[PDB]
């Protein structure tokens, strides 16, 4: 609880110009659905559902060009 100690540099999700859209609940549990490059946009079928996305930046948060809300299971990272 209260030891205010560093954290280690870990392998965290890098900016690198991509999203990469992931069937996952957790990101240890997540299906690989497709890479899609920043500014662009992307039907992601999945489960017979279609989210058009957009990868808006590379924070990569699943944001749907349609105007939805994507399932808390649709994950997007940074490749």
């Amino acid at each position: 609880s209260g030891r205010e100690n560093l954290y280690f540099q870990g392998h965290m999700a890098a900016p690198a110009r991509s999203c990469v859209y992931y069937d996952g609940h957790l990101p240890a549990t997540r299906v690989l659905l497709m890479y899609v490059r920043i500014g662009n946009t992307a039907t992601i079928t999945a489960r017979g559902h279609e989210f058009e996305v957009e990868a808006k930046d590379q924070n990569c948060k699943v944001i749907l060009t349609n105007g939805k809300q994507a399932p808390d299971w649709l994950a997007a990272e940074p490749y």
